[PDB]
């Protein structure tokens, strides 16, 4: 498997701040909700996706409504700010390596703080 990338899929600077479950809501740094936004990255392809960040620990939610699944990880590794998540991580999360119907993608910061910035997600083909 050859890869190709990076895809950005968001640049800038968002902040989140979150301190403790039980609350209003638990907000993310980055989220896209695939039927109503276009999903620049094919997820039916091999891919890991990157996000720099600076603060609190970060997880990457994919989630399905109608069939309950929650799938939530934490990045395979971290260097110098920038975590990456693998199609296989969030495929074993997730039960499947099937994204259809998926409905939420969202970077979210753990307890902590500061909170958390993200700056760059992107996206590598690591082939289909």
């Amino acid at each position: 498997g050859a890869d190709s990338g990076e895809i950005i899929l968001f640049s800038g600077s968002n902040h989140a701040d979150f301190k403790a479950w039980g609350g209003d809501d638990w907000p993310s740094a980055f989220e896209i909700s695939p039927k109503y936004e276009p999903m620049k990255l094919d997820l039916n392809k091999n891919f890991e996706i990157k996000v720099d960040y600076n603060g609190a620990d970060i997880v990457l939610i994919f989630a399905r409504w109608d069939k309950d699944i929650w799938a939530q990880i934490s990045p395979y590794y971290v260097v110098d700010g920038t975590a990456v998540f693998t199609k296989e991580q969030i495929a074993k999360a997730y039960g499947s390596d099937d994204f259809s119907g998926l409905d939420y993608i969202a970077v979210k910061p753990l307890p902590s703080e500061e909170g958390v910035t993200v700056t760059k997600v992107s996206g590598i083909y690591t082939n289909g």
